[PDB]
């Protein structure tokens, strides 16, 4: 825990600076609104990315 | 030092995200090209802002 809290700091960055890239804004379900379907590695969508 | 390193993290943010607001780009000396004469609280120009 000597510098693990640091990651959590950076964690919040991601959402406040990138969460809108993975939001569910399309009503149809297909045709993503940001024109890119990739999930940035910063946003934790699966537990593996904790690594 | 339990979470003081955190500040240093945020410290680097400032420069990489705001240092250009306090750079010496004007050649004359008067006239700030960024139309801003204010100095961001993020950047440390004087030791007091360490607080
Ligand atoms: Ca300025």
């Amino acid at each position: 825990l000597v510098e693990d809290h640091l990651a959590v700091q950076s964690l919040i960055r991601a959402y406040q600076i990138r969460g809108h890239h993975v939001a569910q804004l399309d009503p149809l379900g297909i045709l993503d609104a940001d024109l890119d379907s990739s999930v940035p590695a910063d946003i934790i969508s699966s537990t593996d990315k904790l690594g």
